[PDB]
């Protein structure tokens, strides 16, 4: 029992953060194999951020301008290039701890746990979804750039995010492991800001679920709704559009909890429109959006009774 | 920017996770130089989980009737005995990953990571509060037992709790790594329930601070209070009692901000008297308690 905001144990990835450092610029670095990628604007001093040539900036660099430490061996770059917005420097040394890994690029929606690391010691783990506008709503300070994002299946880390910069609203900005940014975001200084912040209507719902089977209940007091009605009203508060796949994920949920989904839906109606009357659902006074239907099985397994009901 | 429960990174326990199986039971240890330590219901089974008399139900066993293993790797046990409410196993091997270490017996009030494991394999980390009434708000399923609770204090891990039973209301009980357990809990199915728990003050004023760092600033008036008529509001709403060592350990999120600290008591007396009255803090109407001062440190710089 305990419903938690969890993340993936980040042993695998600690392994693999190294420091960079180019001039005065540091930030951190992926060490996989003999390969050590990170964000390129290592290569830029403060006041390069308005508007870099990173080509041209990067033609002046040589292996050695580039610093590589790893706890304490000093790697030593034998190679360098740029991948659209990442450097991958190679080095001499191939990381023993590699584990098995795919890069992946991740979908609005889905969560991953990001290992955030400062002068490429690692300082703490924590749990986020990919927004639907593309940013993360995370936790970084100055000199984060680098920290990596990750899914573990089995014995293979998956990585999906590199960290880049911060929002003026205060969330962030980062790169696919190929160097491809998430959203329409670009790493010169300009003014970029993120959409339309929607809300991930399929978590909402998986997490009300959850509310349920740890004894919030309180709001189930509607009838059902249709999928029309609903979306009708989760127009103008900026929830995604509820769709019949979004129903057939949440099937196993409404199983074990006897609620069926457009009952939900009939709560979510209410609550979105009138607000929570000062009560709380899971100990919290929001409708929490970053656990995906599969974060929240996970966590609230069940018993099928097999008598025949309704 | 930004603001979130984050926990330690949890390579240096992962690499300790050990499976211990005694019969038909198995739940996780923690392997630390040549010794497992785990809870001591491995030899248990579940008509000896009523009322057990542990030191019988141990005497019985030896060596081989442990199985540990460190992954697919296999150890041998070398010895056993009983501290407390823990077994601790001795075994072939001083555990090569075994990081700076040491044992803490935490109090009511601070936080620390738990690493979930199931088989000895770790699954996921979070972070927790012990509560004041001594109770963990987890989330465990069915083996989780033996788990451990750390903190990271550059390279040394201190180990503060290892789980071993879920209470009635869904909230946790363990002990400390030396086997006392946290309250008055026991490791018998017996009746038995979590106290009443209160609110724990000094990390709801934590939060404020992180609040103010991060933005909020509406709560803020223009009042003080001195620790007894801040004491005599709190009491009523059932938050634990604020002492003079409270006080200075919100020193350095004081001066940061420049609220002092019983300035900032006054914003939350009359939070709890008025109410936020359709107003937010870090985007909650409700008093987040489970950010220490040092939590909030760590994340605001």
């Amino acid at each position: 029992s305990g419903f938690r905001k969890m993340a993936f144990p980040s042993g695998k990835v600690e392994g693999c953060m190294v420091q960079v450092t180019c001039g005065t610029t540091t930030l951190n670095g992926l060490w996989l194999d003999d390969t050590v990628y990170c964000p390129r604007h290592v290569i830029c001093t403060a006041e390069d951020m308005l508007n870099p040539n990173y080509e041209d900036l990067l033609i002046r660099k040589s292996n050695h301008s580039f610093l590589v430490q790893a706890g304490n061996v000093q790697l030593r770059v034998i190679g360098h290039s740029m991948q659209n917005c990442l450097l991958r420097l190679k080095v001499d040394t191939s990381n023993p701890k590699t584990p098995k890994y795919k890069f992946v690029r991740i979908q609005p929606g889905q969560t991953f746990s990001v290992l955030a690391c400062y002068n490429g010691s690692p300082s703490g783990v924590y749990q986020c979804a990919m927004r639907p506008n593309h940013t993360i709503k995370g936790s970084f300070l100055n000199g984060s750039a680098g920290s990596v994002g990750f899914n573990i299946d089995y014995d293979c880390v998956s990585f999906c995010y590199m960290h880049h910069m911060e929002l003026p609203t205060g969330v962030h900005a980062g790169t696919d492991l190929e160097g491809k940014f998430y959203g329409p975001f670009v790493d010169r200084q300009t003014a970029q800001a993120a959409g339309t912040d929607t809300t991930i209507t399929l978590n909402v719902l998986a997490w009300l679920y959850a509310a349920v089977i740890n004894g919030d209940r309180w709001f189930l007091n509607r009838f059902t709704t249709t999928l029309n009605d609903f979306n009708l009203v989760a127009m103008k508060y900026n929830y995604e559009p509820l769709t019949q796949d979004h129903v057939d994920i949440l099937g196993p949920l409404s199983a074990q909890t006897g609620i069926a989904v457009l009952d939900m839906c009939a709560a979510l109606k209410e609550l979105l429109q009138n607000g929570m009357n000062g009560r709380t659902i899971l100990g919290s006074t929001i409708l929490e959006d970053e656990f995906t239907p599969f974060d929240v099985v996970r966590q609230c397994s069940g018993v099928t009774f097999q008598g025949k009901f309704k």
